[PDB]
């Protein structure tokens, strides 16, 4: 009998910052469930962060150790629903969110590393292993509590076997033809201009710029890029989560002229009343939010209440595969395309699995969106994306893409990596 022997934890972090989050050091809560049967078979997982704080990060995750240590492989493979529910209903856990903040990531991580682990187990990548299981299997997966106003199991049915059919087909024209992507690189101003045209030179088909502290600044940017881009790349802008609502439209409306693809997180995260409030006052500017948004509760309401264009996803912020597959669902019943967040460390490698499982299983549409690249970090990962022109290539080793170089670890843990040893002296 396979089992679970072990889940072990490394506050990982790289020190980027000497290269409205200024100075950030991508960082990781890394985390390995180990388990007694071929080498080959562990699940890898991570929550990134951005330098302090991580430490108690992946204290949130270590302390999962006893929910996990002991338990049969293969029950939790079977049973991936059960598995996120056993984390998700502890109600002393519950207590810390509830489904938000630190113990809630730290709990996406390793439903994660589980979903990673069956993967492996299927010799599979995840967005293969999560297309090619049956409709009723991915339902099973997913926490309808809370959603039954929005989205019943027997809707998400539907839709799943709607496109059971094409499944075949759309997997291949993945394998082919890759999926969408668009870069941040250029936004974080000579360089704005040149930046901006290597983009587009290297097939990239959006960009996205970063504005908020100057109206003035953002005014020259947007239309310098926009000359910079042609008429026919799409051109984004994100504000993190900077602007009250009243200020965010007036800002916005003067960004306009510039052909704005979407704003994204014009406000905060929290404010669903204020992002709909802000999407009305600068129609027809697209709205976005999503990198933050804590679960699935407060997307059904962004959807509900009409207040974004198109959505934002990541992989590491909310409940795991479990949780993402549910806000797949509900945007796509509720019709609004969703662009995944990606960067930091090791969320391009994640976050391509979920965008191609929705194109193959859910949507079926992929042309008219695309995931964020950022070209960072991608070395200490054993399966980095790969971009070609412009487009994620469909990984095709078995897994989450998430398993990391042991020499990194063992060069930036924090504070006894060897790197953190020296530095610190
Ligand atoms: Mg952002």
């Amino acid at each position: 009998m396979r089992t679970i022997i072990a889940l072990e934890t490394h506050d990982v972090r790289f020190p980027t910052s000497r290269e409205m989050n200024p100075d950030p050091d991508y960082s990781a809560a890394y985390v390995v469930l180990r388990t007694d049967g071929a080498e080959d078979l562990a699940g890898y997982g991570l929550v990134f962060t951005i330098g302090r704080g991580n430490d108690v990060q992946t204290a949130a995750v270590a302390a999962l150790a006893e929910h996990v240590v002991g338990l049969s492989v293969d029950k939790v493979i079977a049973d991936l629903g059960a598995f996120a529910r056993r984390l998700t209903n502890d109600s002393q856990l519950r207590w810390l969110g509830p489904e938000k903040g630190v113990m809630h990531m730290a709990i996406g991580a390793v439903i994660n590393a589980a979903w990673d682990l069956a993967a492996r187990a299927a010799n599979k990548p995840l967005w293969r292993f999560i297309a090619e299981l049956t409709p009723e299997q991915l339902v099973d997966t997913i926490d309808f509590r809370y959603l039954s106003d929005a989205l019943t199991r027997d809707e998400a049915l539907a839709i799943l076997r709607d496109a059971q059919p094409q499944r075949a087909a759309r997997t291949a024209t993945l394998i082919e033809q890759g999926y969408p992507a668009y870069t941040t690189s250029p936004g974080w101003d000579e360089k704005l201009v040149r930046l901006a045209k290597e983009a587009v030179a290297d097939g990239f088909r959006t960009i996205k710029l970063k504005v908020g502290a100057n109206v003035q600044d953002d005014i020259r940017r947007c239309r310098l890029a926009r000359a910079a881009i042609g008429p026919d790349i799409a051109m984004a802008v994100d504000a993190n989560q900077r602007w009250d609502v009243g200020p965010a439209i007036d800002w916005m409306r003067q960004l306009a002229e510039f052909d704005i693809a979407w704003i994204e997180e014009p406000t905060s995260p929290d404010d669903v009343l204020g992002h709909a409030a802000i999407r009305q006052g600068i129609t027809p500017v697209p709205v976005s939010t999503g990198e933050h948004t804590q679960n699935r509760v407060v997307f059904k309401q962004l959807l509900q209440a009409g207040a974004v264009d198109l959505i934002q996803i990541d992989a590491a912020r909310v409940g795991g595969v479990n949780e993402n597959l549910a806000i797949l669902l509900l945007a796509a019943k509720f019709g609004v395309r969703v662009f995944p967040h990606a960067g930091g460390v090791g969320l391009c490698e994640l976050v391509q699995h979920l965008a191609m499982a929705d194109f193959v299983a859910i949507t079926g549409k992929m042309e008219d969106r695309a995931i964020e690249f950022v070209d960072h970090l991608h070395q200490h990962f054993l399966d980095p994306v790969r971009i070609q022109h412009g487009r994620y290539l469909a990984p095709e080793v078995p897994g989450f893409s998430a398993e990391m170089h042991p020499a990194s670890i063992a060069e930036f843990s924090y504070p006894d990596g060897r790197f953190w040893v020296e530095d610190l002296a």
